[PDB]
């Protein structure tokens, strides 16, 4: 489905001073240290807590003998099979390895990513944008630090999304609660897969359920489908990519799915989206319920 | 055969700091210091240790008869007549300038041109491998000033070269103990003589035989040859220009060619280089038995 | 699986002159003309023939209503959906457009559309390796008009493909019959999906069985697998992208699997790819038996 | 209001060929014709059709006297007193001068002038639009003069525009009868003028009255008004900007208002905009019945 | 005085194509051909018509001994020796060699250089105003080839200069009667010497005396003085420069000053104007005169 | 000694055109014709008249089989091995192929070729003052193409050079008969093995022998020597390279030797070169009689 891009493909931990990360060759990687080794023969034994573990194994550093002219090999688990533009990486990683020059920022770094990832691995699209707004010289993140880790830190589902800290977009309309914004195809340059159209959302202001915002976003949607991905989001898809969205539902977890069911903003979204979710929760057969949902009346 | 580069004729010592050399003129080679004026009238008398007359040469201050606009003209003694490309010469001296901006970094420098260098001399394939690695900014020797240091001594015949401290180079593949590299043509406009083809070589790790080893270059080298130049390598070369490499052989000294014998590194190597060490050893005619070892069977 | 850009994606026919095809609106779409309306309700009627039609409808005319400011809107029924780089685009339809400035040359190209075509459709790589070569001044396929238009020919399975009208490849080893070429990853801004690392190939010379390339080829192939993909052909994949082959061995008809089976050309790529094949046969499990095929000895 | 740039801005007559105009002196001005001074004194002397002795005047030639070192002066009578950038004045003069090498272009432009140009002035706006539309190597003007000559004419109120010959727009929506347009504001380095927002339109595919149309315009529209300026359209204006129009409103003729008033596709158009056209012709102050017709209810 | 740049000095006669002049070296005069050293004896031998012995010398060609690399070695009698920017001789040997590709134009230039031209000789700053009016591609000069080489005639003392064959001015304001012209600094890479102010003009238009010219220059040139410099021209200079005009005021032949002293354009320049040509005529002291008709009252 | 290159390596027969030659590749070498092998088995058998059957090889088309994408490879027995910069190639293979547009200029050229020249072999130092030539736009190569064939060809010593046909150069001095030129080291990115400095020479005029050339020569020589390479020039050297000079003398043969030795104007030239030419007659050690002969007066 969605290919995600590890944090490992970027950057790896090193002696004292991380150091980019060449993906060129994997020879290298037979040698490892005795936690290392230790820590890999764990995570192939058995099924036991796999992020965590990769959490662990992220956070120790590397001998001397994995370093190579160009950078530092990374780990076989903890790395990627995917392609991504050359500007995207270089990018990023100068961005990352100027803000990593300090031992304070280091601790601060390393209590983020102890305090709330859940896991490496992070969509490609909100890579994509989070960089479409890092490029340009005019903008906010470059005065403020801490927006900006913020916003890459919720960029691989951190924390709660809000306007600030949101990719690229611009505000084509308000209320008396809640917002309406607009998003756009991300320039060839920067598209890492499949691409994708115009498509809107909306973000609850403090925590009451809105009113107008709902009659708002049907002027503006038209045609188009509503959905409660994640939480604190009404996002709105074309009809036909919905397709794929039904395969990133088979993926939910019984706990996850049974949260999402327990909450009034999923039931304000509309009609037909609870229809689905009883539908998904029947657990029969995919294709044919998500024609039946599909269906344009 | 191999023409060499000596080290004057990229810096020369000056009055209290270095100072670029220009080889455009030669006529302001007339005057000359008391000491230096007994120096070269020792040098010229008679064969007593060159080099080691040559090394206190050139750890003597200049006057400043010896000025000119460009930069200041070094010794008849210590002077080359090959050409080199410019590029090639800017960046080193730029670098080497650069660093040499500190009193303790002068004392460290004369320390190590005191404690290891053989003589002033060095190959050319040498310095333009290493000008290879330090062209492109994404490398590690910008970081670690040692690192580069310890690269460019080593470069002089100064210190054995680990992998870290090599030239340009991509690992190709490794095993339990030792790796074997690959290395590609030089670019054009770096080359300063002959030009030579693709040539693999090998490191042993700490101190043991390698045993997979053989068979893994083997495998990689397919048509080509083995030879024990210097000590700890295993270099590859081929067929053709090993003809030049016999004229190589003709100008080593009997103790060094005894102390290689008497290596159990050089005896890994293989069957038909003990017979060209023998044949060598005959001190019989170069050619015939140089096509006797040639021989493909 | 491996997608392919349609030829109306990059040309359209018009009244006289072709024109370029621009994919930015689909809305015009809904006007047709008589003949084209026809088609297209048999086309959607019923299972007869598809690749026929289509082409029957690639070479239909256009109205005028179809045209915009950019260029001209394609069907609906010869539109793929996948993106393609900029630079292909521009540089395929500005070489299309000026060879297409003849009525003699026009009837060329339908005589050459209508003999040996079997679908409009054809794979991204072979354009992309077919634009490498055409991007660079220095070329044969410049002065030889037909020579370099059997080139796109075969670029999608029109005629078999000789040394000569390959994409971009560099001979490595001869022999006294047949040779072996190999291929080198595209570059980025050329990529359209998933990359692919080196492999090679082999060419049978006029008709004779080859005794000395196989084992030429096992000298150079090491660690990979051989096929029999298409006809006059033994290409070599990396053991983990032939898991994607298989697949491609899915579709595969049984009348093509037959004459397939059929040739001794087929008998002398080696061992395992006859176990495979009747694997395949068997009409059993696709993944067991890849991995039971799969296996390294 | 709108301001209008004279066709003599861009090029005046000369003796046999065309020459390029330079408005920097008006002192050379004092010397004239015979013929010119007499239509001069004619124009000067009362009101008798200004816009047929205006274009009598532009179709004689000039004498040598009236030549500078950059170009020709032009008449003090069909010249206008407003800016216009740099590039629309180049590009413009450029193309139109390419086009008028040959005696029958020449006869064919004379005779398109004397066929239905009612006045030399032409809107500021559909100039730059047009412009915008040449700038670009990649469209269809280029390759059909007849076409670009027919948008050109009809960018000065020649001939009514339909979809070929409109300016820069794409269609974002059709339908069975007429198509919906959209446009966009111009960029800076071609304004000359006021600038205006996102605004659509709407054409008759044929004959007959829309009947789906209306109600995607109304989707389309939103918060906007209707208009039926000239003939042919359905413009849409936002709110602000319509206080303008109705200053265009004044200078209108009364046998120009009483034709379209009897028109069906001025009926169609909705049900304000009667009561405006009625207010209108009430003869009554234009402020107060302005502000009433422009309420939102 | 004012620097004069000869015709040689540009461009040489040869065997059949005029070819570029190079006067790097003058070692090659040496050699000459039967006529080239007749005429040089003859020259040499006393002073008889010197000027048409000049362009006697240029009008014969030259043998094959005198080619060089670059070009063709002048003659030592028809050379300066006064330096000139590399653009003006650039533009002026480009421009001047492709006119001269054809045998027509050849006799063309011929008739013309026999006909009118006094001297080879030409003015420095006339030559720096024609190139100005070259250099910039809107012009006229390009279109018409005859009113250039009138103008490049001209600019030689060969014909009356009009309005249209100056060099680069613009009319700041014209009369009935005749019109005031104003001119410039030129600009620093195309000047070769002394430098001047701004300085106006004026050019009667048919026959007849100005009657307004007069107040119209006298409201305009404030402090200046006026002169009649040649003829059919009414110059106004700084009180400064007038110094050294008269000394080009010394080299003025006594026919030549008769032939200016009766013309009624010399007596309506003003009053001051007799006055100096009368102390000039009295053949005393320069100085004294000088200062005596330059107080400013 | 003074490495070659070959025409071969520039440009090779084809069936119809001439092709552009790669050195990449030396694998498709196997392969040849008929008349081909016949004369490369009957040039490996004996020595008899290399030259001549070279000259036939050259003179033989090519079959398609050698055909490769950049080019066509040679053949094994006219290539060398020595690398040149890419700019000398590029320029001398874009020229020669566009001269080769043309029946009668290949007849032409295969009428020279067959003519003259003596063997395909040219020093590498006259191709690159021949290209200095070249490269700029402003020579007289360019309009003469005559001129310039007999230059190129002079260049692989065909042709007695003149002065017209030489390579780079400025006449420096003249007298009545004969001319004294000089030379410059040729810049760095043209330079293809080792470094000349400052040399002159001389050319007689037609037939005599110069009088005040020899005291001319040894004005501008100084310290230099005298030589007589070839016919028809008086060359001088550095007394360092003439060390390699004797080694130029070895090779000569005896009837050349003999030839050169019966001229007077080898007698011409001075005291000590007869000396030197009776010491290399005497077939004695030459390090000893060449320092004999280089001592300096």
């Amino acid at each position: 489905m969605t290919q995600s891009v590890s944090l490992s493909d970027f950057i790896v931990k090193t002696e004292d001073g991380y150091m980019p990360s060449d993906r060129e060759c994997v020879a290298l990687d037979r040698y490892l240290s005795k936690e290392q080794k230790e820590l890999r023969e764990t995570f192939k034994d058995g099924k036991n807590d796999r992020s965590a573990l990769r959490i662990k194994m992220f956070l120790s550093p590397s001998p001397s003998r994995r370093f190579t002219q160009h950078g530092v090999v990374p780990m076989r688990e903890i790395k990627t099979n995917t392609d991504i533009p050359s500007t995207l990486w270089t990018l990023v990683t100068d961005w990352l390895l100027n803000l990593l020059q300090d031992e304070e920022n280091q601790e601060m770094f390393e209590d983020f990513i102890s305090s709330k990832f859940p896991d490496v691995l992070a969509s490609a699209d909100k890579l994509a944008r989070f960089a479409q707004r890092l490029e340009d010289r005019k903008d906010v993140l470059h005065k403020n630090f801490s927006k900006a880790m913020n916003a890459f830190g919720a960029c691989f589902w951190a924390i709660k999304p809000t306007f600030a800290t949101e990719g690229k977009c611009n505000v084509v309309r308000a209320t008396d609660d809640s917002m309406i914004l607009e998003f756009q195809p991300v320039p060839e340059y920067f598209r890492c897969g499949r691409s994708k159209a115009t498509f809107y959302k909306l973000y609850p202001l403090s925590d009451e359920q809105p009113v107008n915002g709902m009659l708002a976003l049907k002027a503006v949607a038209g045609n188009q489908f509503f959905m409660y991905h994640g939480h604190g989001h009404i996002r709105t898809v074309p009809y036909h990519e919905l397709a794929d969205a039904i395969k990133s539902y088979a993926r939910k977890d019984k706990e996850t799915l049974e949260s999402i069911s327990k909450s009034p903003l999923a039931a304000q979204c509309g009609s037909k989206f609870l229809d689905m979710l009883d539908g998904i929760r029947s657990k029969q057969k995919i294709e044919d319920v998500i024609l039946k949902a599909k269906i344009f009346e």
